[PDB]
């Protein structure tokens, strides 16, 4: 079943279903200080996106994952499969860029997309700056499958913002390890190798992009620029945060926005 393959899980009551969407390397583990929450007020519907190290490595089809659209016809058939219609969307980085991709194909699946850190590209062009000059990626994928555990605990300290010691980190290293490798370097290749600014002016759902203000894979200025470049409503915030996961890191700031933006519409 869909629901077995990506560890469904249904909590909360209310006429609006929130759905829970992690990003790369976490699992819906990563959510677990935000639940509580909403319980009381909405459905809440979480997930796995295929390859999380809590689903098959059997079920991951290596051609269908090397490209973004394989995770938003995932998404769009679980909340068919669970009967979810006009949803409030909650992603982090890629899972919410999946979204807004889904919501280009059924528009009427989405209530609103709420965005914890998106980017629609990784790597410079001259005229518009997302943190990564292509020479450095280039070389960091081609060498990516030798040195793979040994650059990711060296820069999850760095991406995350936070202390080796912390709880953040300790939890981000468990479910980030507990991915196959082969798997991992696959969906990060396809993060890194992402460019959806073509795409941002035909989505048309309401946006809330919420940013921290030192991410090093965010610059700042990438979260104005979608606003400028979303097809509909849209606002920006940015917290006084740092780190690409600060629901993870800086719960205490981020837990209250986000729900800010959940339970608030612009329009």
């Amino acid at each position: 079943s869909i629901g077995l393959a990506h560890n469904v899980t249904i909590l909360g009551s209310g006429e609006t279903t929130v759905v829970l969407g992690h990003g790369y390397g976490t699992d819906q583990s990563v959510w677990k200080l935000l639940v509580p929450y909403l319980v009381d007020d909405y459905k809440v519907l979480l997930y796995d996106h295929m390859g999380a190290g809590t689903t098959n490595p059997d079920y991951f089809d290596f051609d269908r994952y090397s490209s973004l659209e394989g995770y938003s016809y995932d998404l769009i058939a679980i909340l068919e499969e669970f009967q979810v219609s006009k949803c409030i969307y909650v992603g982090h980085s890629m899972s919410s860029m999946a979204a807004a991709v889904a919501s280009i194909f059924r528009p009427d699946l989405f209530h609103k997309l709420v965005m914890i850190s998106p980017t629609p590209r990784l790597i410079n062009t001259e005229e518009y700056y997302g943190g990564f000059e292509q020479k450095v990626m280039d070389e960091t994928l081609r060498s990516l499958d030798e040195n793979f555990k040994s650059l990711s605990l060296g820069t999850a300290p760095l991406l995350l913002a936070c202390d080796l010691e912390s709880a953040a980190m300790q939890e981000y290293c468990r479910t980030l390890f507990n991915m196959r490798p082969d798997i991992a370097c696959c969906i990060t290749r396809m993060i890194c190798g992402l460019d959806l600014r073509p795409y941002l002016g035909h989505v048309t759902v309401p946006c809330h992009i919420i940013q921290s203000s030192n991410d090093i894979m965010v610059p700042v200025a990438v979260g104005e620029y979608l606003r400028k470049n979303l097809g509909g409503p849209s606002v920006v915030e940015v917290m006084p945060t740092e780190g690409h996961l600060p629901h993870l890191s800086m719960p205490e700031v981020t837990i209250p926005v986000v729900l800010r933006h959940i339970r608030q519409d612009i329009t």
